[PDB]
């Protein structure tokens, strides 16, 4: 079936994508939360 | 009739296109809700 | 009258065609609702 | 006149066939209605 | 007058063949009318 | 003059002729244009 | 006189012959009207 | 006239079928329409 | 008469006639409409 | 008579010669008419 | 008129459909709101 | 003229099929309207 | 001239004969056009 | 002369006849003309 | 000539008949305008 | 010399015949020429 | 020559039913197009 | 012409529309103005 | 040409009815515009 | 030859016959044609 | 010879005879074909 | 007119939902601003 | 009759069109109705 | 009877020619109709 | 008598020939609606 | 040939009817568009 | 031989009078077939 | 039989040219229905 | 018999001009058949 | 021969005939065409 | 025999008219498909 | 004998003129034929 | 009631679905709220 | 045949027809949906 | 049967459209959907 | 130009309603930062 | 071309309809961007 | 051909067409998406 | 066939739009992401 | 390419309107953040 293979196909690019997106956010989270993670850590030390 | 297999073949087509249909869905949206509660849950813990 | 059993055999066609009508629309509205209310109640309840 | 019971019997085939015409018009175009107000309402519902 | 008896026995037989004329005439006419009006009603009943 | 009285005779019955003729002719006519007339409205009304 | 007698006789002779061709006029005249019209109104009716 | 009453009985002849012939085609005319616009109202009300 | 029995002949076999017309047109017409009708509610339930 | 006699002979002559005619004439129409009506016919059905 | 009778039975089909409709859109929108409050009055409380 | 009666109750018909489209179309765009409304008004009030 | 007399009358009865024909013709395609004119304004206004 | 006397008699008995010929004449080529000039403006006029 | 008066009788017919269609149409698209305008102002009002 | 006296008076009263029968043949024609136009374009007009 | 002026008359009859012809086809034209144009525009501006 | 008034009140019909449109479009809006502010002023204010 | 002066009047026609759409259309767009801006500049503004 | 100057003499008129013929045929296709194409142009055009 | 001499008279007188016979055929046959052949044109030409 | 009905309908409607809308909000908005007020008044108290 | 057996081989011919005519129009409308299913049920997912 | 004979063996052949002339009706007929559905059903299916 | 004996051989020589143009006119007049009835059943089969 | 000039007259008739259909298309094409143009621009606008 | 010189000057008289018949059924085919061309590719052409 | 051996010839000649027509009909539909098709599948496809 | 001999010599020469007859309508026939059909299949099958 | 000039000028004319007959058919082609490209490709482009 | 050199050559005439006659169907069919094709094919591509 | 040898004289003469005969009705009737086939087959052909 | 099942079916399905969306939002609500109170009470407490 | 040559000739000239329909429609669907898709990826795109 | 051939034929060219239409929908629905996809992942992800 | 006009006028009631929205966003916006600069100066001042 | 003029013409007004529309969208983002920035630098500045 | 200069010149219009579309939807379709684009940036930027 | 090199170079246009859409929403959605990163980053680090 | 250039114009406006945003981001949050620190150091190094 055409439709068969092309349902198939968005689906397998549908998951690469999802694939780059998991990678994006964890890199902008890592940041968010670092640097939260900095400020709040360097002024409760003080 | 020629138009009784013609019209039960038609809605077993259909009911193939949404067994497709539903698969990319749940991949889709488990992405998406899955990306939601990662930062949600990340801002509240940290 | 030929035309009264004719009349009347298009009627009953007319008759089963409808039935096959309401079964396949029935299929596919339901599948596309159901899609509708599954992404709405995820996305609410995350 | 021949012509006259001729005319006559011409126009009443006529009505007959007319009432079994209507009869069929009732039946498909309440399916196609009943099948446009069952999407409209179960969408707009959802 | 033997001419005149022939003048009236001429026309008995031209009244006679009038009738069946006119009795085939209805026939026929009436047929192919029905035929068109059933196409005619069964096209825009459907 | 009995050659008058003869030709006056053989007028006379060629009158008689042609009074028959006529109504013969009348009979003949009005049948055909009947049929002529109620097979081109037939088809109009229709 | 003797040949007025037989002017008598020859009247009347003839007057006999005019009766017999009337008789053959009429039969054959109304198979030649008949056939004619029977063609003419089986044409028109059909 | 002979030709003048038959003349005159051909054309109420004529007037007759007129008559039947309008009451046949408002009928079949009025039918179509009514058929016409129930399907276009009833899609406009919908 | 000739004439008679050759016009009742002539009507029957226009009767017979009618009969194939009308199976023929019965069965052309209602493929036609179902072939309509088919494609018509196929698209509506789709 | 013998010319009696001689005028009864060609009238039962022209009588058969009558009949002979009506039995040609009827099997020459029907063949036509059978013709035209089975073309008629066949148009309209289709 | 057959569309009169027609006409009030698509209106009640319609009166039905609303019916369902607003049955459904209660127990849809109620989760909707009753999720949205939930998830407001435990924040402010807590 | 038999025109002027049929155009008069053609337009009479006519009249009549509005008033059912205009009652059908209330009710079916006041129950749209009434469910956008409901939706609306909730989800600002919560 | 007994011939002149003849000619003169001759062409008062075709005079007259096409006063009565004028007459019944406009009568008839009257009648043909105000069929054809109603059908054709009855489709277009609706 | 007798002879000559003789003459003048034959040629008035002559004139005679032809003034009985011409009336004869008259009538019957009326009757063929308003016979054909009928059927032909009543085959036009419908 | 006859001809001119059918003309101008026919043309004054054709007029009124355009008078009976011009008054159907602005009713029907009155009202189909009616409920294309109630619907879309009902919509953005809402 | 007589006999030439005798050919001029056949060929004037020729003549004069001629010129009578010239006169019907163009009535006759101008009354079927004007039905066909009328009817011709009366159908094309409307 | 007789027929020279027939000729010329039957052509300035054909010239006088132009005139009329168009005259009525330019009314019938003109209320369709306006229909047309009418209904055509209504819906542009709604 | 009769489009001209029609198209008139077409345009006066669609004012009508309108002054409804706006009335009800105020209320609603309003109310959803007057709500969002509610809640704003009642927040700052507390 | 009848045509030169029918066509000229055709297009006069279609210039007034473009100027009565264009003048419809104005006041439609206007305001639905107006009420899109009305309740947009509320919502900022509030 | 009275014969040679009988035949040239026929032709002269025969010829003559045509020109008018043509002159005729033009006049009345011109205007059926320009009838056509105005109905024809119209109607795209508009 | 007296004979010879007469018979030389018979000739001549024949030849005059002939001659006249001449003229009046080809008015006679000069008329005949005029009317032939103007029904024929004004038929093809209308 | 139905329309107007139909808008004054609508828009009594409308102003019910804005009643219930009405409600709705004060009774959320006391609850949202008296926990807001007492935990402020409990902890600045203390 | 030879019409007799000349109509059911029309009639079967006709049956077989039939059966070549459903098969096809199975294959297109599958086709035309799967790509539009394809193409709204991957909007639909995605 | 050498006419009796005649006659019989008259019909023979007029019954062969009617043999020959249906077999030719049935394939040119067939073939006609064989295109006319053909074309037909495959515009239908397409 | 001699003279008898004559009478009965010019009586016997009659009967001879009567047989010979008997058989002559069978065969042409065989010939005449041999290829009359061709032409005409070739005409309507095809 | 008068053929010739007829043709040329007619192929110089119908360039002019192009150019009037050409003028009056531009017109309303411009029209259609331009309120198309007007109502895309003025919401996007907005 | 004198008879053999009469039939040879009848024979030459016979073919001159063939050619000029000729040359007169050449004008009158042309013409008719003239304008049948002319009428029918004008026809076609529009 | 020469007719016989005449109609068979005329018959495989109708055959023949069955032949060429259904190659004909073949070649043209399957173009226009290939066009049909193309148009429709891109228009789908896009 | 000599007469016999006659009888029989004329009988021969009659059948020798039927076959040569009859040769020659075949030829005739067959191409106006011919044309006929030419004319009919071109026009069904484009 | 006569004959084989006379074909042979005849399908010349016809020849010439087809020359006018395509230079009109392709000027009114070209414009009806070009007025549907236009018309198409404005809407495509707006 | 002279006859047979007569039939002979009113064969070897029909046999060249007939080729002349094809020659001229040939050439006027062809245009008239041409046309008939040129204007499908150019409506279909655009 | 003297007698024997005129007898044989006169049988001589005749055959010459028989042949003469035969030479004059072969030209003629080749013309007779030749025009009407000329008629015919051009008739065909346009 | 096909229709009546269907919107049953998907009223009970929401049902689920709104059952399924609790479960999920009572374990997120649980986490959000249970590490704010956590995260208030330790710094409170300490 | 020459009608063999005529129908291949018909074929030849039939398929070149189609070749230039071919060209141009490839050259208008490609514009077209040309356009279509630019609208289409643009719109997306921004 | 030809068109048993016709009706495969045209059956295998559909079949292969649909597969050329079944690639050029997967191409133009993969990248729309793609670009979705992208966005929207690019939008949660950042 | 109406566009024109319509385009200015819909301009300046767009800059009637942005003066609107500027003086209402004032008001607002001064309470607002009135009572946040009031709270704020109170403590800081206390 | 009649057409290139027009095309231009419609280029020429929709340059004009996009130089309103960049006008009018000028003034109105410009109050919306203005009472963005408004209320943002108000709330930071206070 | 006179049909290949036909379709060349027809063809050559479509492509001076798609020039003038594809020079219209530029410009069109450039200022709807920098509309778009401006509104999208402002927004953000601001 | 034609078709199948027009769908290939259509799929292989669709081909060239993808990739020109691709590029531009690839700088599109870069910019979007880069001011949302920008103004997000920037605000976190201050 | 038309497509091609308009596809890289469209590209270069959008990255002219970058441009833009980019500049206007750029001054905007200079502003926010530069009150940020201003605000928070001053209150700091106090």
């Amino acid at each position: 079936d055409p439709a068969k293979a092309a349902f198939n196909s968005l689906q397998a690019s549908a998951t690469e994508y999802i694939g780059y997106a998991w990678a994006m956010v964890v890199v902008i989270v890592g940041a968010t939360i670092g640097i939260k993670l900095f400020k709040k850590f360097t002024s409760k030390a003080s």
